[PDB]
């Protein structure tokens, strides 16, 4: 069934980068998320509407990374420059909204939301990588800042299907919408 | 295995709110998440260590409940004053920090950083209902907000043993540590 979409929507596309569409992932690849919200932000940018991608950075020098105290001890920040540049096949023009984080969540410490309300939008559309995670943490954010949030199926992805059903049927009906792609783009053709 | 603690640490506990702790949950009761947070709680009071109680709130209007488009329809806000009440078998005390809030997650339109801020709290111990919904998305904030994360994993309950396994194993893991009510205790007592 195809979402409810207010004129007022952002397409924001999380964590499509070199070092990230290159990690296994299901239900689709990273090539595959990345081709698809390259079709979606051309649907956005016909219609003058905004597509926001997102990347995380710990440049210049890792500081910035989070060393707070977990189980699973995370991977040292990747400080390579070609680890946080975004795939070339997710066609991010120079007038796209580049935001830059340094966890999860594209909100802390970023001028997301500050984007999002100064372009007046109501309605984020999100895709990315991974759909437990940077997803998420970006999903029940923005529901808690009164954004009408839609989660694209096919442009999500995550480590396991266990996961992905997870979220896509336990977290984020409660929190938002999801849609396929092609549900996203008629929503728009309405 | 016992959990590492700064001296540092507060006790925050989600939702322990008569209209909440009723609900049907697992792997243990409600009533039981709110026995095993008093007894955290007297050990942190012991210490002169913070304890927080969040509640929720829709007072006085409801207007403040999110209205967001969700694929599942919410429940409409509770405006009777005892389903926002704590519970009584919680003890909360008269110079308890109490924190309210609006939605899923403590932070938003709280005074929750305000408080561990200027109480120089850079740990959390993590209780309360639900483990995927108000904890995870307290826990998922305060990890981005430089915050040593940990959850106590028998005072913490949710809809299903399945729901309460993947956020304590896939989630929790990668931004804090799990651990049960003792293991918190011995790591205060050290």
């Amino acid at each position: 069934s195809i979402p409810t979409l207010n004129p007022t929507v952002a397409l924001v596309a999380i964590d499509l980068q070199n070092g990230i569409v290159v990690l296994p992932m299901v239900p689709q690849s990273g090539g595959d998320v990345v081709a698809k919200t390259a079709e979606l932000a051309n649907a956005f940018r016909a219609r003058k509407l905004p597509v926001i991608f997102v990347h995380t950075s710990y440049q210049p020098d890792g500081a910035v990374a989070l060393k707070v105290k977990t189980d699973v001890p995370p991977s040292p920040p990747n400080l390579d420059p070609e680890w946080s540049a975004f795939a070339p096949a997710l066609g991010v023009q120079p007038l796209d909204v580049v935001v830059t984080k340094h966890q999860w969540g594209a909100f802390t410490g970023t001028d997301l939301d500050v984007q999002l309300r100064r372009r007046g939008i109501t309605d984020i559309v999100l895709t990315g990588i991974a759909t437990n995670i940077g997803v998420e943490s970006t999903a029940r954010e923005a529901y808690e800042n009164n954004y009408n949030v839609v989660v694209v199926s096919d442009a999500v992805s995550t480590w396991s299907t266990d996961a992905q059903t997870f979220a896509l049927t336990q977290i984020f009906p409660k929190l938002g919408q999801v849609a396929t792609a092609a549900d996203v783009e008629a929503a728009l053709e309405t």
